[PDB]
């Protein structure tokens, strides 16, 4: 009922309608600038759509005014309805939510934390006055876990929806479901780099509002030939920009903390050289990555240094960041973007059930976002450190959905916590294949994380609290019953990261020698345990651990990761009251306890020797024929083994293997190894003979 014209008349008022205070002069300067933005040209057109459709897809160039202006339009449109509900707008990163919340607070001439606020994990900058809240996807999902209808919100705006992250996809599915339940909820989906028709079609053929035009141009430059060392090329480019180009700050995208710190060091040294030798201007260098404290991350916004003298070469700021700065941000002063074209992206190893990070080429959408960090408040330039043909033909359009690159059992437990009942038909934008989902559900049911009705069990609920493959979580939770929760804590942590063994082709012998120091003849899990213990022991002596790992042919990266994970898991166990126990090393049962404890998590990954006449084993699951992997430390594999990994190469192997006793299977997983209903075959026969041996032995003793 209220038009863009009426709203504009209210915005022009001397009085702030939200607070009753006089509007400041800064407010009016900002308003004057705001009304020149592309999106403004279609405000009414937006309102119309917003009025006549529950869900709409909104696309417009980077910097066109989506994130700052659309929620304010909605704000002016919504609150006469007296609903007492909020408008939510989700950003990919916390620094983005905070930054844009401060900006919009400025635009509305209110205090941040009051009428405009933000919500991120560990910090809720909102109050009773809050009408518009910027938050992360994850935060909104965490709220959705306690409020399935999301009753606090009248409108939810999924920003940067092109980022197919786990949180984004799950949110989109939940919201698509909820839109059928709540007709008083509005949903806006927006991005500059979106597959519009895909998203429209997904949201019940929602309408599209497409806004043309850029505030400022961004000139794109490509390299004439490919260059392998992207770090050196990036540093060289930054230095050349500082030496030759006019005033303007630089945003360089790199892939990780260590790389970024090293690059910052090198850049700073070279800059010092240029200064003392060639009258170059000063340049401040800011690292930016996720493990930095958020308020320390906000340091990237401070002003570049002044020139050394009047008429001197410009002072400059250089931000060296991960894709934490790829979207959403307006860093005023930025003129140059340097895009090497790489980022750390999640991969999932289905044989080891391990999620890790791999430096990979970015998508076209990501490149466009990165470039879009410039051309917001002034013209910009983007130096892509790759050829135009490599952009046009080698880069994928959109990054593959994270849900298809993640541990699906984990995701399933999370979805159960979110109130999702039918997972087989859960309408994701890009669902895993029905068989993959069925496999996850099957495994979780056997692990007793889901009951036979498919409902979450207390064990499943507790397991979901751990950043682990659910089998590992169940193993850890169960470990106090085997009197070895410290060792299982360690082993779980190690099994949550990639292989720690390093075996270069030119030094394999030496590698083997070092590995021999940790080798346990009864199990690879125990060898892992030993390696970790040696690592911590060397660390306690105060040794250089990068050096130590290098000389022992162990991965410092993965061991360090596992150590951090262990700390986290320990904290969680202590929070939920799980006992942290160790059996004295010289106890007769010390190793048998641990070997038994493995079966609480891996009773479904067990293999039986076919004959004494051969070295072939058959897996309990799917009856596969395998060999024990030749990298094992198990010198004489038992008739029964537990294994971590199925390996398919020239031959079929099981890798990371520990000797077990068959009676342990019947004791520890009696429901799975229920012989009255177990599959007929040689494995069932062997287990039947084991059970009968135990029975005969007990009947005789009882007599
Ligand atoms: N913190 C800020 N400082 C200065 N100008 C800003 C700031 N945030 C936004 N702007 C101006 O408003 C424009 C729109 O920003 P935004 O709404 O974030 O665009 P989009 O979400 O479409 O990328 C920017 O291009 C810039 O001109
Ligand atoms: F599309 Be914008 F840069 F958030
Ligand atoms: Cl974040
Ligand atoms: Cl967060
Ligand atoms: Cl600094
Ligand atoms: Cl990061
Ligand atoms: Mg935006």
């Amino acid at each position: 009922a209220t038009t863009a014209k009426q709203a504009e008349a209210v915005e022009d008022s001397d009085i702030n309608p939200w607070t009753g205070q006089r509007h400041s002069e800064r407010y009016f300067k900002i308003l004057k600038a705001r009304r020149k933005l592309p999106v403004n040209k279609q405000r009414q057109e937006f309102l119309d759509l917003y009025h006549n459709n529950q869900i709409l897809v909104f696309v417009g160039e980077t910097g066109s005014g989506k994130t700052t202006q659309i929620p304010q339009y909605v704000l002016y449109d919504e609150l006469p309805h007296q609903t007492g509900k909020l408008i939510a707008c989700t950003q990919p990163r916390r620094v983005a939510a905070m930054s844009v919340a401060q900006r919009v607070a400025d635009e509305l001439d209110v205090k941040l934390g009051e009428e405009v606020g933000y919500s991120i994990r560990f910090e809720n900058k909102t109050s009773s006055k809050t009408l518009l809240k910027y938050m992360t996807d994850g935060q909104l999902l965490r709220e959705a876990m306690h409020d399935r209808d999301m009753s606090r919100y009248s409108c939810i705006i999924l920003d940067e929806a092109h980022e197919r992250t786990l949180a984004t996809d799950i949110l989109m599915a939940l919201l698509k479901q909820l839109s059928e339940r709540r007709k008083d909820l509005k949903i806006i989906v927006m991005s500059a780099t979106l597959d519009a028709q895909k998203f429209q079609s997904y949201f019940f053929n929602a309408p599209l509002l497409a806004v043309p035009g850029r505030t400022h141009p961004v000139e794109i430059f490509y390299t004439p030939e490919a260059e392998r060392d992207y770090v050196e090329a990036a540093i060289r480019t930054v230095l050349q920009i500082h030496a030759c180009e006019p005033e303007g700050d630089i945003l360089l995208f790199l892939t990780g903390e260590e790389e970024i710190e090293d690059a910052c060091r090198r850049i700073s040294l070279e800059v010092d050289e240029m200064i003392r030798e060639s009258d170059a201007g000063p340049m401040s260098v800011y690292p930016l990555y996720g493990t930095l404290p958020p308020h320390q991350q906000q340091r990237i916004f401070e002003k570049a240094p002044q020139p050394f003298r009047p008429g001197g070469r410009p002072g400059r700021k250089c931000i060296v960041a991960t894709n934490i700065a790829e979207t959403s941000l307006t860093i005023d002063g930025i003129v140059y973007v340097v895009d090497p074209g790489f980022s750390k992206q999640k991969i999932y190893n289905p044989r080891t059930r391990v999620e890790s990070l791999l430096v990979s080429p970015i998508s076209k959408a990501s490149a466009q976002q990165r470039a879009g960090r410039a051309g917001r408040t002034r013209p910009g330039k983007c130096f892509r450190l790759y050829t135009e043909e490599a952009f046009k033909k080698e880069l994928i359009e959109q990054t593959y959905p994270e849900i298809l690159r993640s541990n699906l059992s984990n995701t399933v437990l999370e979805l159960k916590k979110l109130g999702v009942e039918d997972l087989v038909h859960f309408d994701l934008m890009d669902p895993p294949a029905p068989e993959t989902m069925m496999r996850a559900l099957e495994e979780l049911n056997y692990l007793a994380c889901l009951d036979d009705d498919g409902e979450l069990t207390p064990l499943g609920n507790l397991a979901s609290e751990f950043p682990l493959d659910p089998a590992l979580a169940v193993m850890l939770i169960s470990s106090p019953e085997f009197y070895c929760s410290n060792e299982i804590l360690s082993i779980t942590s190690l099994l949550s990261v990639p292989q720690i063994w390093v075996r270069p082709a030119n030094a394999r012998k030496r590698a083997d020698e070092m590995k021999a120091q940790f080798a346990h003849p009864d199990g690879d899990h125990l060898t892992l345990l030993n390696a970790y213990h040696a690592y911590k022991g060397a660390e306690a002596r105060g040794e250089d651990m990068k050096k130590w790992c290098h000389e022992h042919f162990l991965s410092y990266r993965h061991l360090s990761s596992a150590d951090n994970v262990r700390a986290q898991l320990k904290k969680i166990m202590e929070t939920h009251g799980i006992e942290l126990v160790s059996t004295p090393f010289h106890d007769k049962n010390y190793y048998t306890n641990i070997r038994r404890a493995l079966l609480a998590g891996f009773f479904m990954q067990v293999a039986m020797r076919e004959s004494s006449n051969s070295k072939v084993y058959k897996t309990v699951k799917d009856e596969q024929l395998v060999l024990i992997h030749p990298s094992t430390t198990v010198t004489t594999p038992y008739e029964w083994v537990v294994y971590n990994e199925f390996v398919l190469t020239t031959k079929q192997y099981v890798r990371t293997v520990t000797n077990i006793r068959p009676e342990w299977l019947l004791e520890i997983a009696p429901v799975y190894y229920d012989l009255s209903t177990f599959q007929k075959g040689e494995i069932k026969n062997a287990l039947t003979r084991v059970a009968e041996k135990i029975r005969r032995q007990q009947a005789m003793k009882a007599s």
